[PDB]
């Protein structure tokens, strides 16, 4: 038979770098898949390292298999792939085409886990692999990374290897509990479930949760708490979830996991580039506090924080805009090619030029440029050169920095049955595109609605410059024994914007967070509140560092539920929020305290 | 001095039919502006006649000076091109070229006019002129026109040029109080303002009112009540706002505006094409009340009623879609060519072939066709083949066609100074594109906040369908003197519409309306409501023909506000609510009740 | 199918019939049947009566199981079928090869499941495949000369006893089949346009017994499983996929599926009219063609000036355009990829004044048309032709112009719609199997 007519068989039989795939055996003989990208005719150069829950093969396949390194390897890595480095991403330990016992964000060697090994030692042990066996390279590694890529490399961090020469930490994951991925003082982020699902239903990829609604608001709303939809959802066999079920609270659990406490105890000497959003909808807590915890333990090695104009892990595309919002060139670009290069240089390759890098560099979101601030914050509430200006709420839903002498209160009716949408419905998880910039979307459809209370100053004569941390000094009273508190600073766009119409009077929230009221006095002690008695909370929100132009208002809304985005808080106090029952969810009537002793105010961090 | 090369003086010095503008000379003298055009070599060809408010010699110049015919006249007129007939625009009485005094919508010789002519003698004098006058035509006129177009229809229809063959008169204004452009059931549109100023500013063109805000829920809601906007604005001086302003009850000066009362005393036997789309935003009451009247008094006539899937005037462009809505192809073509232009040339063009037309020709918005109806409607509340189902409100905030035995009620705080948005923040009646199409926007939003009440049946198993006009039988108290009711008949989409995802859950909008309840007992005597007792309001809502498909739910939303498109209800009794004062806004409770003896439902006009 | 994702066996590019190009026990029509027997005989819940249904290669597994069919095999649509993949679907269109079919190749034949596309130079294949050169100097450098399908089609570019063992159009009109057949396929159909409308009439003249209609709607490739509404620029009445599913496709399936169900009499062919708009029921189709017809085709005669007219030219004559090779016309606008599916779906239906512009394109047209002129059958290129080469293609395209102004959608002035398009490689004018 001619083989080139009749088939009784089976049909099925120029780059500028090489892609090696390795199996890196750990300490204890696991071995952890690694795909290493060195450019061709390189010889002596640096390693880009990422450790990587999210399939390392794929991360180094950005167009499958291309030609060219530029290619291949993320949007993120241009600005090294044009400086000639080696770019590393590895598997973490059980996941993908790594062997081992996957932990969700496995916790440091201590009382959570008594074995040999943790996310430290795996990186350690990946480090001094790679020091002996790419002899393309010059020995000297650099670890980055953002969200859970960035809770690796702090986690280095805790004992790096020597030849570990500098880290960039990207909105990290740092504490889950006090405002980064799973609550946010307490309230609980339902997000979470479909990561969970899509995480450790197996070792390589996992798919979403099947749901009923396209509307989240309906699908979680129906199912009633969080803990209801969970078991819905099949998640009651998920081991993580039996553990975060069990500890609401900030317990043991979730102190022995924030990293930010556990790092400024080690003080690390290597090299660091602390990077985070302004509007990090996923990982807001991380980087700024790790930052803050080295700068007060006195950290010996640079140590700057840098925050641009983007949502989580911004940093690694595209900053020319988020939402509608508009900024100077694509500021992400700038930094890579500016700051982040250039400070990776200076370790990574020898005789490269030295950078003095300042403090904190941060994008101002008002004047729109980039400012290098030597100290920094320079105003908060203790041990700075300035202290913080109280925006006080006042009588006719006005705000002014004159302390109002009188007493009053303004009161709002919170309906569990009908919470305010964090995002306009319809909205679903899965929804990136919507995701993403949430924070910076127009804040009037809450402004319209009778649970939400909102207060303004009057057209600004002169512009006010904030830069530091602001803190919610509130006041309120609850009839129900439990509450949240969601307190937003915004800045009100000028009536009329000609130049762009859509942007007259948008109302654009700068810095926004929820309380959970059971957690006033104790995070690890959760307490009933006191029906209609006006208690204090205080809380610091989202760093800023923006300028109230003329022609603008300086707003604070304040709401008591933000949905599907948060759980309802039941307005009763109940032993755990995730068990809460259709019946324990009560209607409440709230009142914010101004003027007098109880003036409700935003600490702002007023600069001159 | 060379012309050629020095200039001392000024260098300011193939069609298929001929323009010809003429003064047509009324019987009192004054001259209308009017623009004739015919097609090259045209001979014996009908006359198709509008006369009109905005501006006739724009109206012909669609594409201005255009070498077609086709071009030169609206995408509305393209059947008749085609056909071959002759367009007639003519400037009404005080507009653009016509000379003479204005006055907004002529109300007809009687109590309100009692000069010599008004829009019917004007009407009869342009048709005389013209059928002596055009040697090309063959003395044949037919005459149409949407909105105020319409109303010149309407108005030439009361006593009518024998030459005046045939009429279709599209979305025509017909009762301003009752629900087309001034009031909803005594409830005021606060867009007229804008529609004041610039139609009665001057002769020719005007302008809009100048907005501090880009979004008119701000501005509306900073004025305080519509006198209050007016006066602001400089309405005060506008002849046609005080004598509105003098009469927010159905008193003599609107009753004597109802056309549609007045045309079934007159009994015109001219053939009548009447037509409105289902999802008309501006004058929802006309066409079929006007249809409904002369059917009732027995006309000896054609007398047809057309109502596509369109919004207002949107027969006369494309119909394929509307919002976010997709049709079965241009359903404003297939009227045009399909049934308004035979119909038309039946009587326009002897030796025509005739048309027998049934009683209505509805588009159906479930089944996604037409639907040809020899009598109709075939349900209703009296002197019909059939009655209205009753789709009761019930617990758990359900609907149900069993009527619910027991007693029950559900309650809802109805804040004045946080009105409801009648569609998303920000709006200004400038946005013709968010206007024209916002009866079928999606109203989650509205279900979300704790100032609307929603109902919902379970998801459907068997289909229901309902062609006639639906009645709401509401049982509503308030704790204030006044109040107004919104009620809204919705099509909950199914759960999940994976063709099309961003479907899933949409709530649309089939029919809704809005009542003042001072109204509650009379139109012309307002009077106070009586705080916490259950009052009974009856009132139609706008038409439906759809079917109500498995997977789908029936769901009703009831609120007390729908800003700024209404004047808000002050929920206080006052003389005038064009003159509230910011004090007498009162925040009040508002509680339907459902089963029993008070069983609040929409009366649905449900078929086989 | 055997060799396949989740599927043991070897797989082979649209594997032929048992014969001289497959001399095993088993092939695509005995897999069918094999499989339907299993269906009838282990789904409890069924009624033991199978329809088929697939579009594209899904078209291919049916038309195979249409060769021997199980008598559970009630009813078979076949859509947009693979059946003669050098005559006009996906290989070549009369002996022109269709350069995307390397992607295919490696997508589908790299392994047992999913494979990846071919690495390109550059963003635009235009550049691409010009700097590679030859279509087989493309294949090699990307490593196709391993693959034992590509090695096949390489050793038979023309129409010889490889290609015509697998013309399943004169197969199956030789096995008369006696299930119900539905014949679908888009009247822009960019991948598989010969097929079904072959097979149909294949059937017809062999004078099948047997139900035999034949769909053509206003729609893509596999256009039908999606929404109809619109193509390109272009905006149908309603949602035409959807119409026909719901009013010819279920209740054509349920006549032999669904027992007691309504009867249905479908006529010769059901296909939409582009021009006015709608669905046209054809008792009998076509009522024009060339032979055994109703009525024979009028011819529409180049002449001087650049014009078309139904009036025969007594006077000889000729224009000429020169065709150079380095400078290829696009079949649309640069840049272009076969990745870019958005771009490819619709390519069929663009503005051809792009290719008017150029003087390697000669274009004739009528005079502004008086009166409208019906069109309903195959068109048929009578072409005289001459070239200073020793081969070429020529390519002619059937194109509505739209009136010169549009006003209702302004960007459509003046557009020039391609109605119908073909290529057709000058080495096989006389005959296909011998260059």
């Amino acid at each position: 038979h001619d083989p080139l007519s009749v088939q009784t068989g089976s049909d099925i039989p120029q780059r500028d770098y090489i892609k090696r795939e390795v199996m890196v055996p750990m300490r204890d003989g696991v071995k952890l898949y690694t795909v290493i990208v060195i450019p061709k005719n390189a010889r002596n150069a640096p390693i880009l390292l990422t450790r990587t829950p999210y399939n390392a093969k794929g991360r180094a396949n950005r167009v499958p298999n291309a030609l060219t390194m530029r290619e291949v390897l993320p949007q993120g890595d241009d600005v090294f792939v044009e400086g000639g480095y080696i770019r590393v991403f590895q598997d973490i330990r059980g996941k993908y085409g790594s062997q081992g016992d996957y932990v969700m964000t496995r916790p440091p060697h201590g009382p959570l886990n008594p074995t040999k090994t943790d996310e430290t030692t795996d990186a350690w042990d990946t480090v001094d692999w790679l020091v002996h066996n790419v002899p393309e390279s010059n020995g000297r590694v650099g670890m980055t990374g953002s969200s859970y890529e960035g809770f690796t490399v702090v986690m280095a961090l805790l004992d790096p290897h020597p030849a570990l020469k500098v880290a960039a930490p990207e909105s990290p994951m740092v504490d889950g509990w006090m405002g980064d991925d799973w609550f946010h003082y307490g309230a609980f982020r339902q997000g979470a479930f479909d990561y969970f699902v899509s995480q450790m239903t197996a070792r390589g990829g996992g798919n979403d949760i099947p749901r009923r609604d396209a509307d989240d608001y309906t699908n979680f709303l129906k199912a009633g708490s969080a803990g209801s939809f969970a078991t819905q959802a099949g998640l009651d066999q998920y081991p993580f979830w039996q553990r975060m079920h069990a500890h609401p609270a900030y317990d043991a659990f979730w102190q022995g996991q924030a990293l930010d406490k556990i790092l400024a105890q080690r003080k690390p000497t290597v090299p660091m580039l602390w990077e985070q959003g302004l509007w990090d909808q996923e990982d807001m807590w991380g980087a700024i506090h790790a930052w803050q915890a080295l700068k007060d333990a006195d950290v010996k090695a640079p140590n700057t924080l840098v925050m641009g104009p983007w949502r989580h892990s911004g940093v690694n595309y595209n900053g020319s805009t988020l939402g509608p919002l508009e900024f100077e060139g694509d500021t992400a670009h700038q930094y890579r090619r500016d700051v982040f290069r250039p400070f990776f240089d200076e370790y990574l390759k020898p005789g490269s030029a030295s950078v003095h890098l300042p403090d904190a560099i941060i994008y101002n979101t008002g004047d729109q440029k980039w400012d290098y601030y030597r100290s920094w914050p320079s105003v908060c509430e203790s041990n700075c050169t300035g202290g913080l200006t109280p925006l006080y709420l006042a009588d006719g839903h006005g705000l002014s920095f004159t302390h109002p002498a009188a007493d009053g209160a303004d009161s709002y009716v919170s309906d569990p049955a009908h919470p305010v949408p964090f995002i306009s419905r319809p909205f679903a998880f899965a929804q990136s595109s919507r995701w993403k910039p949430w924070l910076v979307q127009d804040q009037r459809e809450a402004e319209s609605r009778p649970d939400v209370v909102t207060y303004e100053t009057e057209v600004l004569d002169e512009p006010v410059r904030v830069s530091g941390v602001p803190v919610a000094d509130l006041f309120a009273a609850t009839s129900g024994t439990d509450s949240d508190w969601v307190v937003k600073l915004i800045d009100v766009q000028p009536a009329m914007t000609p130049d762009d119409p859509k942007m007259g009077g948008y109302e654009l929230p700068v810095s926004m967070d929820i309380f959970r009221g059971r957690y006033r006095k104790d995070f690890a002690k959760p307490e009933a509140l006191q029906p209609d008695a006006t208690l204090h909370y205080h809380f610091t929100l989202p760093a800023v560092n923006h300028v109230f132009a003329k022609g603008h208002r300086i707003m604070v809304q304040i709401q008591s539920s933000w949905f599907p985005l948060y759980d309802r808080n039941p307005q009763k106090f109940v032993p755990n929020i995730f068990d809460a029952k259709p019946a324990d969810y009560t209607v409440a009537t709230q009142s914010i305290h101004h003027g007098g002793k109880e003036a409700t105010s935003i600490l702002l961090p007023v600069v001159k």
